């Protein structure tokens, strides 16, 4: 929201470290070159420090070295694989074996009417790891391959997985590490390790590196584009040094190269893949393209991992939701048919308190607070848009719900119809649970912080059940309507 | 659901192709060797007649050879690899040097307690068709992309993409076609072709290979396996030589090698990926992993392709769609506030035909048939029990449906609450359309059939639009409830 730091950006800190803008800072990682250069034209308009050294050649005579000259067989080809206009996000990597180093890596992506071209030296398992993530029972058990066998393609000293809750929170579920290091393993992190900013670009550029988080970045001359006299969007480039801050946020735990893999599940980030290393390790492109295959894999197989576990989870309580289902599906008076311990719907969320308001008149079942905190939560209920509402946390949602965490923590409710005149409401009782917060900061450490008034996390099978009772009652509405239609009719006339 | 062919199989006619076991042949392909040996015992017990030529081992001395001296070294990781108990979609690869064939590959899936080894012969451009199928606008641009790569990578003569429509009618929407040959593109085929028991065999295997249509396939000895004396199921095994019928079927086109990988969206067949070639044409391993890679690639993208495709529909109509949720989302009488001509609810869905069943009397706008038919169909309706109805073609659903092709003959249906007591219908007039369809038989050349009394098909987005107008009449159902309840309360007391 800022413009770039070299050039008119505000004094970073730590509160506005979101307006910080890491697509554009102008220098580049030291282990490669970067040429930047017109797609219709053919000349480089910009360049990196190291490019003359990179490639062998005098600065002078760098500049205004057309493309064919400089790519003999590989501007036809860059033409034919990237026409004008497509997205960012498409990147074609061939090998130009440069006489000077012998085998080079070649990638470029087009970003508007520029040609980025990046500069990286370069020189059977992935298919048995393909078919055993496929194999995973459970998500859980997906994770911990996963990250072995990132490991040992790798060697990476500290392969971790990464996942973030809906809250915007991430959680260690994984964690491949060599012997001697102490294990993250269950931290819990917050927002500002990872700020939102991150989280908008990590979506659309999975992989990134730090070949070596104590190398000074180079800039780039001219540091603005010719073409529009604008910061150069470098967002999409490996190259691209991160965010010195963010380095020095690295160097506080020792860690000489990091690499993070982005896990993208229906076009949101799920999570990351990320890698440390005490020694810097610059990474061949030639297994970056096969974790790059790792993070696809993983996005597809999360989401089936999840869909059979919810199937799981539901196969536990069919006697339960079904025999719910079939005594509300068809119920003219869910009061006295949803009331009754028979189906003992408080159970089947695991619950310690439920409210029946239907027909105006509110019914309440187990651990409930007073009348005068029903009535109130009732209202907040009702100023809440969406349909649905969950939480494990009334505490910090309502303002001072704190006090009815003795009652209920944790809250799941369910709009019958719109408009929440007729709603259904799960009240879970508090837990004390304390969950450890790793420790910019220099602590990183084990630290469990006395955590206040949250009930157990709501699975996800509990909200599909929770949806679907939702939608059965609306169906049953039909009926119920028709009813007291036909008793208006006949008692109107 | 017959036994065997070989031992107790009923005759294969063209009706019963059905109840052929095609997961349990008896019979494997003469361009490789299979062996079967015990999980625990390590000892072979079912072997192929060419085993013993491919190992160079006389079949005496294959006879109760020992696989810890058979596989010097790939016994612990066989053991490691496949535990006991692994889904049969479990396959483990190793690249075995066997000293009488130099190179030799190994895949080895268990299936029950019984270790199924798949010996055959074995001796960068993948990465940038990665990113361009991601890069692709549309699911129709991908299409040729996806072909135009698997033709590359395997030189296939015919290399066509098959899509199944929800009815389990094929179409095809792509080929990459050498010169010369009669282009397939548009042609429809019915699910005879591919019979159901072969879906649901395709699920789970996505991969298949034919070395030679003309090739006779040979037998293993013993056929039932000594451990339960059961037909072997080779399901899982590569090395299975298909339907002998449909060998012949293939033959009649004069296909030497025919090679289909399976495109598997949430758990359900969504297409395949057909490839054919004059000749026989073995296919090394190293790249019929790259052909899985690309069907998993094609699986992930084809889902976000709709998605975004359905996105960008719906995109066109936000100003129908808005001010219809907005008008009726909010109605206490729909009748009114629906039927007026400014909402134009006919031409949000494109229909000639709308019916507004609320409150018993249903209101009919545009090309509507009869009454008495309209009575029929809304009977019909209600004897529905889907929430929603979704149709081309009332002609073949509905009895004597020809009928009401001069007024509607494709039908959507919303069914607001549920019972069918208040539903929206939207009718769609006859359009004259005709799909060639292709033709063991022998015809594979053009031929279109003129096709009776269906509509123009209901697009995703039109779908989607139907369960959002649904939902929120679902949902302004409780506030009519409500009102009509104040209005009971108020005239009983
Ligand atoms: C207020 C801003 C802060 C900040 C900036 C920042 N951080 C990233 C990227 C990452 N932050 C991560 C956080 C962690 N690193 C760890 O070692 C642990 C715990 C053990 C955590 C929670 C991670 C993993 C990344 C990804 C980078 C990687 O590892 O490869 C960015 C984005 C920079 C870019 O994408 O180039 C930014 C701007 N970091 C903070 O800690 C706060 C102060
Ligand atoms: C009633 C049974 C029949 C039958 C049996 C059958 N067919 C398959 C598999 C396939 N059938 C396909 C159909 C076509 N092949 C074509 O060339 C065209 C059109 C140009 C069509 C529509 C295809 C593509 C397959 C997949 C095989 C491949 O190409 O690799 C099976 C399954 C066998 C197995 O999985 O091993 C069976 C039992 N085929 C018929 O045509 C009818 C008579």
């Amino acid at each position: 929201f800022f413009p770039p730091l070299y050039l008119g950006g505000p004094e970073i800190t730590t509160e506005n470290c979101e307006r910080e803008p890491i697509h554009i800072p102008g220098s580049i990682q030291p282990h490669g070159a970067l040429l930047t250069a017109d797609g219709h034209s053919g000349e480089v308009l910009q360049m990196s420090l190291n490019a003359a050294t990179f490639l062998g050649q005098e600065p002078t005579v760098l500049r205004g070295q057309t493309l064919a000259a400089l790519l003999p067989e590989q501007w036809p080809a860059l033409q034919a694989a990237l026409p004008p206009g497509c997205p960012d996000a498409l990147q074609y990597r061939a090998t130009l074996d440069w006489p000077a180093a012998g085998h080079l890596s070649l990638t470029v992506h087009r970003v508007g009417e520029l040609l980025i071209l990046e500069f990286e030296p370069t020189e059977h398992a992935l298919r048995n790891a393909m078919f055993a993530l496929e194999s995973a029972p459970n998500l859980r058990a997906l994770a911990e391959v996963a990250t072995q066998t990132v490991r040992e393609l790798t060697g990476f000293d500290r392969v971790m997985l990464y996942k973030f809750a809906p809250d915007a929170t991430g959680e260690v579920i994984a964690e491949a590490r060599r012997e001697g290091l102490h294990a993250f393993l269950g931290h819990r992190f917050p927002a500002s390790d990872i700020p939102a900013q991150a989280r908008a670009l990590y979506t659309r550029h999975l992989l990134r590196l730090t070949a070596d988080t104590r190398a000074a970045a180079v800039p780039l001359d001219p540091v603005l584009n010719p073409q529009t006299n604008a910061p150069t969007p470098l967002g999409g480039a490996v190259l691209r040094a991160t965010s010195p801050m963010h380095m020095q946020y690295l160097r506080n735990m020792g860690v000489g190269s990091s690499l993070s893999v982005s896990v993208v599940v229906g076009g949101q980030l799920w999570g990351l893949i990320a890698c440390h290393h005490q020694t810097p390790y610059v990474l061949p492109p030639d297994l970056r393209t096969t974790l790059e295959y790792l993070g696809r894999l993983l996005s597809l197989q999360v989401q089936v991992k999840e869909a059979a576990d919810v199937a799981a989870f539901r196969q536990s309580l069919r006697e339960h939701h079904a025999r719910v289902a079939l005594a509300a599906a068809h119920s003219l008076s869910p009061h006295d048919t949803l009331s009754d311990p028979a189906l003992d719907l408080l159970g089947l969320m695991r619950a310690g308190g439920l409210i029946l308001r239907f027909e105006g008149r509110w019914q309440t079942l187990g651990e409930v607070p007073p009348a005068p905190a029903v009535d109130a939560l009732l209202a907040w209920l009702e100023t809440q848009p969406g349909a649905l509402v969950q939480t494990d946390a009334l505490g910090q949602l309502w303002p001072a719900g704190a006090d009815l965490a003795p009652s209920a923590a944790g809250l799941l409710a369910i709009s019958v119809g719109e408009g929440w005149s007729e709603c259904l409401v799960w009240l879970r009782p508090e837990l004390r649970l304390e969950v450890a917060w790793g420790g910019p900061r220099h602590s990183f450490d084990t630290y469990l912080e006395e955590k206040r008034g949250y009930a157990e996390p709501w699975h996800p099978g509990e909200i599909e059940e929770a949806q679907d009772l939702r939608d059965t009652l609306t169906g049953a509405l039909g009926e119920r309507l028709s009813v007291i239609r036909d008793l208006n009719r006949a008692l109107t006339q």
